[PDB]
């Protein structure tokens, strides 16, 4: 096993470093042909499926559980299904490594029914407003007409859905979920899994105000369960895959069970390159990779011996996402200039991870 663990580690690093180069190229150039190539693929798929509409969703599929597959299949009743599956650097909406790489997650998506899987943005080095702006821009660029989203039912979600179904949009403030156009306060809070819908709605409103002509229709899929991806991943990391199998569809188990049965799954689980993080924290001009205030604080307190000391050196009271984003930035070494450019030019290309 030592040689195999080494190959896997080397591949993870090489993939990470190729991703970084990809981000740097996309910051400076649009690949116009990829957009034309995508358009041709969609036309062909629509022809074959006898469907006229493009259905898109933001899908981490980390891993793809029964609720995800249910939502996907319901989405497909409305058109061809495109999974927008992040992303370069393999750092997630939570700021952290994905459980498995995106090629594996894309194969989960195709097996579950996705017609096309498009590579999503490098989520983990962005704030959540930044990555949501990117996601909506990708949906626009793909020609998305329907967004089929799974939700956890609750009384505030009834009112959110009523607001959206009237053609209105959601704003989120602390302890307020608002129907922007009517001003109505719909409730104080959503289930944590439901904030993605509110966030998408709010960003669509913002981008429309800024001139983006984009008005997709949401299709809401009431989930039959409250499966938590965090809990699924913790069980698998702890060696308790067998305890959570029942929450995963056979199409996801068709990949995971063989790996697990053969003692190969654990080794594939992605983790941080902590040496890179320490090397950037200790040796680089932190002002070119991090925000000023953070660059100042960490530069004062260095050198650090470990990630924990970096984390504890960060300003007090800021969010877990913030701390994980800083770590991902230290890890990725993408200059602020080039990330800004990346976000402003996004999407620079449509990369197809997999197609049915």
């Amino acid at each position: 096993q030592a040689m195999l663990i080494g190959e896997i580690m080397d591949l993870n690093l090489k993939n990470f470093l190729e991703d970084r180069e990809e981000i740097i190229r996309d910051a400076k150039r649009k690949d116009e042909k990829s957009f034309k190539d995508f358009k041709k693929i969609v036309e062909e798929i629509k022809e074959r499926e006898n469907k006229d509409k493009i259905v898109c969703d933001f899908t981490e599929y980390n891993p793809l559980h029964k609720g995800h597959k249910y939502a996907l299949e319901k989405g497909k009743e409305h058109g061809i299904f495109i999974s927008v599956l992040p992303g370069p650097l393999e750092r997630s909406g939570r700021g952290i490594p994905y459980f498995l790489n995106r090629y594996i997650r894309a194969e989960m998506a195709i097996r579950a029914g996705a017609d096309i899987v498009v590579e999503g943005p490098p989520m983990g080095i962005m704030g959540s407003g930044q990555y949501m702006r990117c996601l909506i821009k990708m949906f626009y660029s793909l020609g998305a007409e329907i967004i089929p989203r799974g939700y956890i039912p609750e009384k505030t979600m009834e009112k959110v859905i009523d607001c959206i179904n009237k053609g209105y949009h959601i704003q989120v403030k602390p302890y307020k979920i608002i129907c922007i156009e009517t001003g109505e306060i719909l409730g104080e809070k959503l289930n944590i899994d439901n904030y993605v819908i509110a966030s998408m709605s709010q960003m669509i409103y913002k981008l429309n105000r800024e001139g983006l002509k984009f008005n997709p229709k949401f299709v809401f899929v009431k989930r039959l369960e409250g499966i938590s991806g965090t809990k699924i991943r913790e069980a698998i990391f702890s060696g308790k895959f067998e305890d959570i199998k029942n929450m995963l569809p056979k199409t996801t188990l068709s990949i995971l069970k063989e790996l697990y049965d053969n003692g190969k799954l654990n080794e594939l689980i992605l983790k941080r390159f902590e040496d890179r993080i320490l090397e950037t924290a200790n040796e680089y001009d932190l002002y070119e990779y991090l925000p000023s205030n953070v660059a100042e604080i960490l530069e004062k307190k260095r050198p650090f011996n470990n990630i924990e000391e970096i984390k504890n050196s960060l300003p007090y009271g800021f969010s877990r996402h913030f701390r994980e984003r800083i770590l991902s930035k230290l890890e990725a070494r993408i200059p602020n200039e080039t990330l800004s450019k990346y976000i402003n030019n996004y999407p620079a290309k449509i990369k197809i991870l997999a197609v049915k």
